[PDB]
């Protein structure tokens, strides 16, 4: 039903929290779901994001500079 | 846990399921390995040995002397 | 795709392989077995139910009546 | 190695054993399944074909004829 | 015995060395150590820490502005 | 044939971009890349490399301060 709405399903589903310090947004999942997450993220294309790192429940994105991590995660906060 | 979280995931998350001897082999998309198999373990079924998770495949280790196609058919089941 | 992909990745990335049952196992260097399943995978061979890849070493899973060793000796033909 | 660092890691580490088939399962603490398994590699044990580390769970196959049973059977016995 | 003195064991059983740059404090493991040491920490729950991601050997974590990486792995060369 | 031209080999084979925000350089791989370039990085040892983290297909590298992230993904984009 296109990358539109599967974002904010994906994004409603996964997202625990949302968190920023200096250029990174940080965004919390519940175990195992850190890779999940961040396929679709680089998947619906942001350019400022630089890129993403995935653990087991966390993912680091980076803002693309002028951008901050606050102004990234904000944009997401709104997607949910 | 299995009651609204059980098929709901597996529709979900599971690709497709195949199997060999005593393994049933679960397909997710890209990144979804470790995320599926964490609802597995978390349910803690006996015949589940014991579950390692890739990046999109999970490998589900059957209790002998049940076999990896029995076990895959039963969370092809909860669909 | 094996045209020019198989053989190649073989020799860049397979340390050794070995088997046992219906698996076969690939040893990579460190932070290889991801990288080295990937390519697995995606040829798409009929015969691996799938793939397993840790940090250096990738579980092949044969499709029965084939068995480990088979399979492990094409990837080693492929060099 | 497993002079001192044999017994000691299997306590600080392995939370429990199963098997089924030729493979024996490791359970560890959450993120402590690549750690164990770098130990279990470094020995280099003739019967380990190889392992393969999730998050949590280690797969560890048995060569044939030896079982995935007795192969757990002695990680637990260093305890 | 508490995730009081576990810290502690954990972290002298397992940190090689400790670095930063910026924001960051970089924690460096034996191979395959690097989710476990970092499970730790997002279990004692440090809310100078915004989050964690761990690789192979390295974990990376996050200060929460205004701490710098600097202080945060000062903050842990303490705790061993 | 040495970690010398090994580097470069790896480098070219395996590189997809490079970016970088802030003190991080961003190294895309193809998928399951990650923890293998990020290994080699490791082991040449670059010391205004503070360290590097793997995911699947991205490698977060800490340029150690002074040193900047677009300093770091330069000195790489000439080894190639
Ligand atoms: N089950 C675990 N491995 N837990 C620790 C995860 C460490 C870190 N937050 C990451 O996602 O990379
Ligand atoms: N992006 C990748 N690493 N893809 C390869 C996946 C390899 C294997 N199927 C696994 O899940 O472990
Ligand atoms: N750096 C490490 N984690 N080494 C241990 C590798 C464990 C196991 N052979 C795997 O590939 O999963
Ligand atoms: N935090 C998690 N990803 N937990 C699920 C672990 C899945 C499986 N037991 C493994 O070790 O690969
Ligand atoms: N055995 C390996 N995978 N080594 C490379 C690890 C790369 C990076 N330092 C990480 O921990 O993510
Ligand atoms: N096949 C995947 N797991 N894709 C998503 C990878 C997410 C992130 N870019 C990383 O490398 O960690």
């Amino acid at each position: 039903v296109g990358t539109r709405e599967k974002l904010r399903k994906m994004l409603d589903d996964l997202l625990v929290s949302v968190d920023h310090s200096g250029n990174i947004a940080v965004l919390r999942t519940p175990p195992g779901g850190a890779q999940f997450l961040a396929s679709f993220i680089d998947r619906v294309g942001m350019e400022e994001v630089v890129g993403t790192i995935a653990g087991d429940d966390t993912v680091f994105v980076l803002a693309r500079d002028p951008m901050t991590g606050q102004e990234l995660g904000e944009f997401l906060s709104q997607r949910r």
